[PDB]
């Protein structure tokens, strides 16, 4: 493995495969993609209870274990508790359900998906008659204590968070009687939103930053206007190193000590990910990439914008 | 043709097929889709110079004219001049280039795509080293006069605008020496953004409101936002669909037709393409129309965000 140590003693592969699927795709597509990713060399798989793809991803993994491609111990599986189960007593319940769907005995990492609670229930997006989310309030420190207990019960080897801004991380870190610090903070990160300040903070607290939406992500204008991968600097550097604009973006994060999660529906693209270990960017080129930062948040989770705990209002 | 009259005497089919394709589709996809629509009964096709599918669309259309399925005069084709060619002297050149690709003698409708100009050039989204769109200053009244000439030259039968707000329409309507009022204003419109005020304004000025994004849109590619409830998930639409034994989509389409709006819709699915024609097989009661009116929440799914900093960005005013 091309791994990095977590503050709790566990190791996580620096390259992971995201299992979230496009709205149009049959959830079963996750199974095929997971198998392809495994054959391509991926050992780290990122999922979440809300993606409703865990049963298929679990089947893919158990199938590659059964034919001897990999062993459970060599796989790093991550799940996340959704907004509707942040209530302390619902945390463990959701994790156990995921393990049931996966037919696993444990997950390697369990994260709080967002620092925002929503009305408990089967619906992942509970809304009123006006289509507005029914927010709920919870003590994130209580939710955290429940995460700690899951780790102690052996249901998850490590625990961390996702989409937490620095102050929210602080709430957990300064929590009285804290037992386990989150091992990571999974957030959107790429050349247009390099998360420099948040990264420096996490590193200062021995927390690993895990990036999703590393290559970026409606109407014709909004769908055809230039996006991250259209960046001329990446295209130029890609030709300079004879790789792809995507590989430049992926490599950029690795050289910053960031764990990267990537996804694709195409086998060739999934396989190309492994090239991120085949080359290196020069200090000067790393500095050039640092200059692309333009605070462009592609995954704002707009529907939550009115939530008291929306993490993206603060600078970082 | 289920057609309605325009303020210039010409008629437009009340249902049209948009020819804009998802960035992940070979531009040729537009040819097969257009032929399918034509067989399904579509006569109205909405395109734009920027979509860069005009050649493929013209191929399909001419193909159906050749085999006798339709006549050129039975087809209503719309094109639009992009932000980079709004300068009075570039308006006609853009149209002639589109006709060349289509291999058409004329287009039935020609529109100003957005009331915002961008740096001239082949590049459609010119940006600086900071990734910011390079805006340009233009006189829309002068642009409009260039559109009027196109109509006088017979290159387009009618002229209109798209994504203009009420004051921007006024700018044109109150123009000294105005020869032709725009026949329409093509804007985003659906139950969550019914454009009541802009509609009432257009009606008062004899302007037809043409709607796109009629079934909602999901701009954000992020999982959470793409997986949160969408317009078609609306319980009122699902409940009403059951009442009339139709689909939530058909209810949303019929809603617009009864308001005097011309609807544009698209789909990569042949089955959904056909389904559209069902909108003409039923009618919504006046009571239910009122019910649908209550669904408005000023939810604009197509904000053209990249343009948000432009002086003429049309979505700032109330309407």
């Amino acid at each position: 493995c091309h791994c990095v140590i977590l503050n709790d003693g566990n190791f996580i592969p620096v390259l992971g495969f995201g299992t979230a699927l496009p709205l149009e795709c049959p959830k079963s597509k996750a199974k095929e993609l997971t198998k392809i990713a495994i054959d391509a060399g991926f050992h780290h798989f990122d999922s979440a209870s809300v993606y409703n793809t865990e049963d298929h991803v679990g089947e893919a993994i158990r199938s590659k274990i059964a034919d001897g491609t990999v062993r459970r111990e060599d796989i790093f599986y991550t799940s996340k508790v959704w907004c509707t189960s942040l209530h302390p007593e619902l945390v463990r319940a959701s994790l156990e359900r995921s393990l049931q769907k996966l037919q696993f005995d444990y997950v390697d990492l369990y994260l709080i998906h967002y620092p925002m609670a929503l009305k408990p229930g089967e619906e992942n997006f509970p809304v009123d008659e006006h289509g507005k989310l029914i927010f709920d309030r919870v003590d994130l420190c209580a939710t955290w204590e429940a995460m700690e207990k899951c780790k102690d019960a052996g249901l998850t080897k490590s625990i961390g968070v996702s989409n937490f801004n620095y102050r929210q991380l602080e709430m957990i870190l300064n929590k009285p009687g804290l037992k386990y610090k989150p091992v990571c903070n999974q957030v959107e990160c790429h050349p247009y939103l390099n998360q420099m300040k948040l990264l420096d903070f996490c590193k200062s607290k021995d927390i690993v930053l895990v990036a999703y939406g590393v290559l970026g992500t409606g109407g014709w204008v909004d769908q055809n206007s230039p996006v991250l991968l259209d960046e001329p600097v990446l295209g130029s550097m890609a030709k300079k190193y004879n790789r792809t604009p995507a590989l430049i973006a992926l490599r950029y994060q690795l050289q910053r000590g960031i764990v990267v999660l990537n996804t694709s529906l195409k086998e060739e693209r999934i396989k190309e990910n492994m090239q991120v270990f085949e080359f290196q960017l020069s200090s000067e080129d790393m500095k050039v990439l640092d200059g692309l930062n333009r605070n462009m948040r592609y995954i704002p989770a707009a529907i939550f914008k009115g939530h008291p705990n929306w993490p993206f209002l603060d600078e970082y």
